[PDB]
């Protein structure tokens, strides 16, 4: 059914969206903690936890992609 | 109205991706200065920046998720 | 036509997702030579590639503001 497959779409984005809204509190966290005591292995850390906040970035845009196609489908 | 909201929720994702483009300009500025002038403080000022912008992405997502609900409503 | 249309920007969408997808790719395999070898001047570079990868996801959410306008104007 188009209209359960759209709101089965929809709660993965819900589920996405939660995960990136966690990982972006993680990240302010450790950024302010990065200016307070800056390093390289702090630096180094803080890249590689950009780098997964991006990839939940990329997950979350899929997701919207998929929901589009439905959408377009349904009408 | 569902014409109305939805409406309403493009003028406010038409800001956003106004504020984002407004960051990226910045952001791209910093970066080729990071290029020329590299230190230590540059690089953590850089992954500050970084930071916030990911946050504005953030947000015009959370917005494109509210638009797709409303048309969902509205179909 | 508004069919015709909202085609062509989801086929614009879908170069941009993969453009975003080979970008990951590339920036994942520096993330993990970082963690291995880091230095000032790979910190640098990926920085940089960082900002290259959040430029192309900038325009993947403005194909996507694209494509809901469309939807809308169809509905």
């Amino acid at each position: 059914g188009s209209e359960y497959e759209i709101r089965k779409a929809l709660e993965e984005l819900k589920a996405s969206t939660a995960e990136l809204k966690r990982a972006t509190a993680s990240l302010r966290a450790i950024t302010e903690e990065l200016k307070k005591n800056p390093s390289e292995d702090a630096l180094v850390e803080h890249n590689r936890a950009i780098v997964e906040h991006n990839a939940i970035i990329v997950e979350n845009n899929r997701i919207i992609a998929a929901v589009l196609e439905l959408i377009v489908r349904a009408i």
